[PDB]
C-alpha cells in the first residue's frame, strides 16, 4: 500500500472500506462509523474486537497479509505497530490536512517514527476520576467535592468504605490490567510533575515519590475493610468499569469514553455521578492519561485514496461536533473542544477542560506493551507487590527498565 498520488480530501467512490477498533471503544465507534456512512458513497465494515486480542489479530493479520484498510490501535501500541511496518506511510496526506496543529497531538506523535507519520486521532479515551454521590451523601462526605489530592481520595474512599454494607467499597483497583492501571495511575505522577519513563523512553522512572505515594493509597484501601471492591485483586480488564457502573464504588479514575453511559444511568434515575480531573499526591495539581485509539491506513490496503476518504473527514470540526459533541463524547480536535460544548453538561465542560488544558500525556515506547499492558508484565508485578503484597520498588522498576530498553 502506498498514499502516493491520492487527492488531498481522498476518494469517495462506494469502495467497502474495513475498520478494526477495540471494544471499550464501542459506543463512540459505531457513532463515527454510522455518521460516515450515511453521508458517503463509500461504506465501512466495522469489526469491534476484544481489548486484550487486538495484538494476536494484528501480528496474525500482519503475516498473512489480511489487515484491514484502516487499523485502530491502543495509542500505547501504535510505537510498536509503526516500527515493525503495520501502516501505509501518509506523512504527505498528514502534514496537508489545514487544520493538523488542532488534532489531538498524541495520537499522531505515537504513529511518528523519525518523522515520517503513520496515525491521526480515532477516539480520543482520557482518565477522570469518577465519584457515586448517593454514596458520599450516605457516608457524610459533600457530594460535590471529588478529591484534590491522593490522600483526599484515599480519606473520601475510606468514608464510603465505612459505611460497611454488602457490596459497597471505597474504590476499585484493576489489579491484572496493566493497561488500566497506566490509564488510571499514570496521571496522578504526571500531576506532580514527575515522569514514569526517562528522557528517550528506555528506562521506567517509577520509583519515585509521587508514584509511591499512589502505591501507598491503593495499600492503605486494600489493609481497609471494603476499601476496594471484591475482585479488585483478579481484574484482569474484562470488567473494570463494572463496579462502578453497578453503584458499588465510591471513587476511581475511568475512562470518559465510558461515562456517557453512567450519565444515561442518572437520567433513567439511577445514581447520580461525580467526575473531576485525576489528582497528583500534591493538591490541586491535576493530569489524565491522553489515551484512546489512533488510526492508520494497514501496509496491506488495495483501497488507500478511500481510506484516506474517511480519516480526512474525521478531522474536520464539523465531523467531530456530529460524531462525538452531539453524542455527548469528547472530540479529537481543540477547536470542537472549545466550540461545540458551550451548552454540554457541566462534567462533559471538566473532561474536555483536561485535554484544553494540556496537563495530559500519552506514553510513547515500542515495546509498552511487554512492559506495562501484557497480562503478568513487570509493572502489573510492581503495582500486585506494592499494594497486596510486598516489593522492592527500586528492583521492580528495574525490572520495567529490561523490557523497556531489550535489543
Ligand atoms: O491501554 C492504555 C490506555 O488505557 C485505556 O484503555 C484501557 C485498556 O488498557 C483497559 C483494558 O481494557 O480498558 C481500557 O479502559 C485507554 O483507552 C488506553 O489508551
Amino acid at each position: 500500500a502506498t498514499a502516493e498520488g491520492i487527492p488531498a480530501k481522498g476518494t469517495d467512490d462506494g469502495t467497502e472500506i474495513t475498520l478494526w477498533t477495540r471494544s471499550p471503544l464501542e459506543r463512540q465507534a459505531k457513532n463515527v462509523v454510522e455518521a460516515y456512512n450515511k453521508s458517503h458513497k463509500n461504506q465501512v465494515k466495522l469489526e469491534i474486537i476484544p481489548n486484550d486480542d487486538m495484538e494476536g489479530k494484528v501480528g496474525g493479520a500482519s503475516q498473512t497479509d489480511s489487515l484491514p484498510d484502516i487499523l485502530a490501535g491502543d495509542v500505547v501500541r501504535i510505537p510498536y505497530w509503526a516500527s515493525e511496518g503495520i501502516f501505509t506511510d501518509i506523512t504527505k496526506q498528514i502534514d496537508g490536512l489545514d487544520n493538523k496543529a488542532d488534532l489531538q497531538q498524541g495520537h499522531i506523535e505515537a504513529g511518528t517514527v523519525d518523522g515520517a507519520e503513520y496515525t491521526l486521532p480515532f477516539i480520543t479515551d482520557v482518565s477522570v476520576m469518577v465519584w457515586n454521590k448517593n454514596l458520599y451523601k450516605e457516608a457524610g462526605l459533600d457530594p460535590e467535592q471529588g478529591p484534590k489530592s491522593i490522600d483526599q481520595f484515599v480519606e473520601q474512599a475510606k468514608k464510603v468504605a465505612a459505611l460497611n454494607k454488602d457490596g459497597v467499597a471505597g474504590s476499585y483497583l484493576a489489579g491484572q490490567s496493566g493497561g488500566a492501571l497506566v490509564f488510571d495511575l499514570f496521571p496522578s505522577v504526571w500531576a506532580d510533575g514527575e515522569s514514569v519513563m526517562n528522557k528517550d523512553g528506555s528506562e521506567a522512572t517509577l520509583d519515585n515519590d509521587s508514584m509511591k505515594g499512589v502505591l501507598d493509597a491503593y495499600k492503605e484501601l486494600a489493609n481497609t475493610t471494603n476499601g476496594l471492591g471484591a475482585g479488585s485483586k483478579e481484574e484482569t480488564g474484562a470488567t473494570w468499569t463494572a463496579p462502578f457502573a453497578n453503584g458499588k464504588i465510591g471513587v476511581m479514575p475511568y475512562p470518559n469514553t465510558s461515562t456517557t453511559a453512567l450519565f444515561d444511568a442518572e437520567k433513567d434515575g439511577g445514581f447520580e455521578v461525580g467526575v473531576a480531573p485525576i489528582p497528583g499526591t500534591k493538591e490541586g495539581k491535576t493530569s489524565t492519561f491522553l489515551g484512546g485509539d489512533a488510526m492508520g491506513i494497514s501496509k496491506d490496503s488495495k483501497h488507500v485514496a478511500q481510506a484516506w476518504n474517511f480519516l480526512y473527514w474525521l478531522m474536520q470540526s464539523d465531523a467531530q461536533k456530529e460524531v462525538f459533541a452531539d453524542q455527548g463524547d469528547t472530540a479529537s480536535n481543540i477547536q470542537t473542544l472549545k466550540t461545540a460544548y458551550k451548552d454540554a453538561d457541566p462534567r462533559i465542560q471538566t473532561i474536555n477542560s483536561v485535554i484544553i488544558d494540556g496537563n495530559g500525556q500519552t506514553p510513547k515506547s515500542p515495546a509498552f506493551n511487554e512492559a506495562f499492558n501484557a497480562a503478568g508484565s513487570p509493572w502489573q508485578l510492581l503495582v500486585q507487590n506494592a499494594v497486596w503484597g510486598s516489593g522492592d520498588l527500586k528492583a521492580d522498576n528495574k525490572a520495567v527498565t529490561d523490557v523497556l530498553s531489550a535489543q
